[PDB]
């Protein structure tokens, strides 16, 4: 019995696995239950505490992963599979992961709490890109991360009821936060720096916590990759929550108690099979069952809460890849694949648009097209795919990203930003994707630290850049190493001057506007036009 | 006659015509200087189509330019030669339907390719007797027969009441269009080919020639065109019949007056009354828009110079168009506050927010956010030097950069062969502060060739620079391509196409080729923008 991996917290005694990383050992405690399993009458409920068990909880091996639909575009395709379910899928999948040094921490040392992506619909805390033992191994730090309910089972809302009020997936990421603050010091973190940070879904729920105040007391910093609590694809209001949740029990043969508790009568599959068929048009980076202004969790639109607050006490880091609508288009746009070079027409590309911008109206269409064609080269194939590309990146994530940077620091925070620019050696999506949504997330981690994935040497070098990089701002607030000198500094993001850096192999290189231009389109002209009509 | 230049004596239609010799710098030229070619549009002929002059009896002094057509006169910046070069230089009347012929000395022996210039002056101004259009320098140093009309301007040139007979609308053209007549019978005699005809013209010249280009009785009276900073295309060219009868209906109102009566009461009027008022007449606060323009009618233009520019077949247009590198800034100082020529014009948001309501003054709220969130600088959406900049981009693209980009893709779409260009040489001598850049206007002097007067103290440089025009000019309208055959080794200036869009930097340097007229802006003026004042 290694006394380094018997750990007593409040609901009773674990046992952790020593794990082996390239330069030594780390703890690693998996499976840990932070609430009762929401299944049964539990579905569509808030979690529960975890009720204290008896003798030493085994915590050497993830857990299930939360139920949700599974990806069959490109099946054994490693850059589909990668963010496929790695372990069974149950409704009973509440538990976290805890990633420390070996032996465990002499003082409080800060906490990374990982929340991941997945559209609302899908991920998992166990996936290899978000190993947490090279962060724990090579920075020291403590890592955690939790699973939380998706789809239907986090995000069915029918708002104002008792049996489905909605976000229980946002509740499930609060209470692990708050087993965080109870238990995290039995392992050596410090519950007094606690810094989130989540990519694509899991950066929009960090950023629902910064707007909701029970969240606040759980954390001290932030980190948002690729997505925002703001934007098109995030939250939906609470009529459109109710229309949908209505539509998927109507679908599966099913007031709101009755309704409900026919739902919750369908076995798992059955949901997840009509998942897909309440979107009210046909979209891409579009999710059924998102989170809901509803009042209670956000308390307004999360563009208004941003618009509003005072964030003088928040430290903040976000950032974007170089591709972000790249990925998206192999999965709803005609002309797009990962098997060619996707070169497509110009009625494709207006095609695509009104798929990118579903809620578009036909002014609105034609003034993204207006934005994006090269009127020099109007119909050229590789500029139409890479504008294609733009036009859902930039809408989705980048300007949101640039919009949240603005609003947050206009209003006292913190902010630190980046745009991803290094394509993987290692990537498997073809060239003309680029750098895809989501392909950052193995560098932060330290994945080419793992020799036998065949990284560059230069990449080593890069993704150890980046975890001190981050485990820097959860120390400080501030990513900048406190011990050097012409680096370039990173300059804090300002509504001024715009400073953002980039994140390749050369060194940092400040630049100033994300996107200014068409951000501007898109933040400030295109809500107009669609209020016009 | 028989004790005087027997090589200044030339009979036309109207009689015989007695012409001076000029001296220009490399020798001299013959001159023949307001000959009449209508019967003065006065009294109970104002509003009506010009008439043919009658013939005359003895021998015409040509020798002297005639009247300047009634108009507005400019006081903005009194005894400033920025603007006084562009006012009245001869008195001002209704009887000002007279034109001028610059030919070499002696006259060409064999039949000369003719340029005719048509000036600008946003329908309301100009006269054919400015300095800057002398044609003494393109007659001397390039053989060229020059002729330039006066036409009616203002009320009396362009107020319409359409549908009527006594204020049909667009005698202004139509004044124009008989001069044109004028050189097919009389240039002959003065050794011009009336076969090898080109006009030319800046502004609202410009946009005349392009009128000429879309109606059918003006076709066979040229054969080559010349657009200089100026379309028949555009928001402040034409106005619809409609407006034209609002308007005129409006100035009649303000002067004290069935359209018969109406107009009765208007020839009573002095024609100084008809100027006092003309401004008075436009719907809205702006500036680079013209109350008495002319009409679409169904006559002289037979749909909106837009449809007309779209369906025709202009196979055996040779067309040669362009602009100035600044093309708004000249406006700014007229209309928008911040602006001025004394200072640096460095403006606030606020004054660019206002002054795209005056430069845009058709735009609805919505549209007019688009033209803001178009030329803002977002990085520096305050930036004083930009906004200034800005506005002068707004106005210069929207009435000008992107309606010649129109035509060029239009005509060049409908078979034309279409050569453009791009202005961008501020002249030494100019008298506008620096941030106006190269104003609407100021390329003329250099066409012309006035650099080579050695009195108006131009580098050597700017004297090349102006003999180069001249040459492009003259070969564009000898043979219908700017380029000089027996010079393979110059840069070649290459025809405009929507494919390729290829146009030429015209300054010091040799031609240099770029691609694309503002595309993107363009795109945005040209496609986008009608359709945010629809919805
Ligand atoms: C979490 C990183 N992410 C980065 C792409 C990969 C995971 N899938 S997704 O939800 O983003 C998604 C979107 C569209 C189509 C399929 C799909 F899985
Ligand atoms: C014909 C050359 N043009 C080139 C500028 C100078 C003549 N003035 S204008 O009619 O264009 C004009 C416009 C606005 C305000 C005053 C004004 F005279
Ligand atoms: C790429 O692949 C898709 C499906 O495989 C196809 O529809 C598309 O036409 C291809 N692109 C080409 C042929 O340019
Ligand atoms: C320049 O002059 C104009 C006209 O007098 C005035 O409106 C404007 O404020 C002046 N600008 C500056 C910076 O002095
Ligand atoms: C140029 O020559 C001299 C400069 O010394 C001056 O007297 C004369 O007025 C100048 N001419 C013009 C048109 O500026």
């Amino acid at each position: 019995e290694d006394p380094q991996l018997l750990v007593r917290v409040r609901g009773g005694q674990l046992r952790g696995i020593r794990l082996k990383a390239p330069g030594g050992p780390v703890s690693a405690f998996l499976g840990i239950p932070f609430a009762e399993p929401p299944v049964g009458s539990r579905r569509f409920m808030p979690p529960e505490p975890k009720r204290p068990w008896s003798g030493v909880l085994d915590a050497t091996t993830f857990q299930n992963v939360c139920y949700q639909y599974v990806d069959t575009l490109y099946p054994g395709f490693e850059g589909t599979e990668m963010w496929n379910p790695n372990r069974e899928l149950s409704e009973d999948c509440l538990y976290l992961n805890v990633w420390t040094p070996y032996p465990r921490p002499a003082s409080p040392t800060p906490v990374l709490i990982w929340i991941y992506g997945g559209g609302f619909y899908s991920g998992a805390a166990s996936l290899d890109v978000y190993d947490g033992r090279f962060l724990a191994q090579v920075e020291g730090a403590v890592l955690v991360s939790m699973n939380y309910r998706v789809g239907t089972f986090g995000f069915l809302a029918l708002p104002g009821s008792r049996e489905a009020p909605g976000n229980v997936g946002l509740l499930d990421q609060r209470l692990a936060l708050q087993w965080v603050q109870e238990n995290i010091a039995a392992f050596g973190g410090d519950p007094m720096s606690v810094t989130l940070f989540g990519e694509s879904a899991g950066a929009a729920s960090v950023g629902m916590h910064i707007l909701s105040l029970p969240s606040r007391s759980l954390f001290h910093r932030a980190v948002l990759q690729s997505g925002t609590p703001n934007g098109p694809w995030a939250t939906v209001s609470a009529g459109e929550a109710r229309r949908r949740a209505t539509l998927l029990a109507r679908l599966v043969g099913c007031n709101d108690t009755e309704l409900i508790a026919c739902l919750r009568t369908r076995p798992a599959q059955d949901l997840v099979d009509h998942e897909w068929h309440v979107l009210p048009q046909e979209s891409i980076f579009r999710f059924s069952f998102v989170p809901v202004v509803d009042g209670d969790f956000l308390s307004d639109t999360p563009e208004a809460l941003i618009n509003t607050g005072d964030f003088q006490d928040l430290q903040v880091l976000v950032g974007v890849v170089k591709d972000e609508g790249s990925y998206f288009l192999v999965y709803g746009v005609p002309g797009f694949s990962k098997d060619n070079e996707s070169l497509i027409s110009r009625a494709q590309f207006l095609a695509g648009v009104r798929i990118g911008v579903p809620q578009a109206s036909d002014l609105a269409a034609e003034a993204v097209v207006l934005h994006y064609t090269d009127w020099l080269h109007p119909e050229d194939p590789t500029h139409l795919r890479d504008a294609m590309s733009a036009v859902v990146g930039d809408h989705n994530v980048v300007c949101p990203v640039a919009q949240l940077a603005g609003r947050l620091a206009a209003q006292g925070a913190r902010v630190y930003a980046y745009i991803f620019e290094h394509r993987a050696s290692t990537l498997t999506w073809p060239l003309w994707m680029g750098v895809p949504h989501g392909y950052e997330i193995e560098f932060i981690f330290g994945l080419p630290l793992d020799p036998s994935l065949n990284y560059t040497t230069e990449e080593r070098i890069f993704a150890q850049r980046l975890m001190k990089y981050w485990t820097n701002f959860a120390r400080t607030g501030d990513p900048n190493d406190p011990r050097d000198s012409k680096s370039p500094q990173w300059p804090p993001y300002t509504t001024a001057a715009q400073q953002y850096v980039s994140l390749n192999l050369k060194p940092l290189e400040v630049r100033r506007g994300l996107r200014a231009q068409t951000c501007a389109f898109w933040n400030r002209f295109l809500p107009k036009l669609l209020s016009a009509t």
